[PDB]
Parts: structure tokens; C-alpha cells; sequence
């Protein structure tokens, strides 16, 4: 129940929710618990795609992501169970790492 922390940093248009199926365009900032950030699609000026349904991501974006509107700006805090558990990413996240991705949900294709 605590797999993903959705907190709201500026709201939708709290109607327009993404189902399985559909690709959720986005852009997003990640950074460990501690704040350094390891990445983002700002710095590459160009949005992050993934369709919900197809284990495209990791498991505290699938579910957190589905709980935004198109429009919303929020701050999803994913534990490691919910993110890369005991492996992390290679190279590039620990193991049990907390995660924080400032998440903004652009549209739906
Ligand atoms: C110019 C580019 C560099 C090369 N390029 C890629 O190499 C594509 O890399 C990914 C694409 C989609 C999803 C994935 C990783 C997955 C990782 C693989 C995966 C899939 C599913 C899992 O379960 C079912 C899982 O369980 C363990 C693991 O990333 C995730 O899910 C989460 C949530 C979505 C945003 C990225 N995410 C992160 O953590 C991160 O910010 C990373 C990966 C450290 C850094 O991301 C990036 O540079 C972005 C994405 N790259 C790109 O935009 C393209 C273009």
C-alpha cells in the first residue's frame, strides 16, 4: 500500500486518467531519497513515452502515474520494492534505493 507516495505538486484537470493501453507522454526528474538527481528528460528537451500494461517501467511508476490527471505536476516517492529492490540499476542506482521522480503527466496518446 506504501509501494509509491503520490503528492501533488500542481493538479490536472482531475478527469483524464491513464488506463492500461495508453501511452502516458512525460516529462520527469529522478533523484535518490538524499536529492541528487540521476536523471531527467528536461535535460534532454525532449518528453519520456511509456505505454501503461506492458511492464514498460518500474512498478512504483505504473501505478504511480495511473493515479495522475493530464496536466498534474506531482512528486512520486517509490521504495525500493517498487523500484529496483536488491539489484538496482546497473550502474547507476544502489540496491534498496528510495526513489523521488518529480513526474509531470503532458497528454495521452
Ligand atoms: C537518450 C536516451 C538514452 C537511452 N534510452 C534508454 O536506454 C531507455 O531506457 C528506459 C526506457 C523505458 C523504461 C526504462 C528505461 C526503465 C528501466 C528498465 C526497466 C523496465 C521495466 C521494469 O519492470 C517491468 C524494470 O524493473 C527493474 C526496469 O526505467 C524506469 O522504469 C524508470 C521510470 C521511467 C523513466 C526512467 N526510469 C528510471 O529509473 C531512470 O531515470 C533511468 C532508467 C536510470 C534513466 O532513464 C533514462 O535515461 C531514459 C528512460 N532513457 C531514454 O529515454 C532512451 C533515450
Amino acid at each position: 500500500s506504501m509501494g509509491v507516495q503520490v503528492e501533488t505538486i500542481s493538479p490536472g484537470d482531475g478527469r483524464t486518467f491513464p488506463k492500461r493501453g495508453q501511452t502516458c507522454v512525460v516529462h520527469y526528474t529522478g533523484m535518490l531519497e538524499d536529492g541528487k538527481k540521476f536523471d531527467s528528460s528536461r535535460d534532454r528537451n525532449k518528453p519520456f513515452k511509456f505505454m501503461l500494461g506492458k511492464q514498460e517501467v518500474i512498478r512504483g511508476w505504473e501505478e504511480g502515474v495511473a493515479q495522475m490527471s493530464v496536466g498534474q505536476r506531482a512528486k512520486l516517492t517509490i521504495s525500493p520494492d517498487y523500484a529496483y529492490g536488491a539489484t538496482g540499476h546497473p550502474g547507476i542506482i544502489p540496491p534498496h534505493a528510495t526513489l523521488v521522480f518529480d513526474v509531470e503527466l503532458l497528454k495521452l496518446e
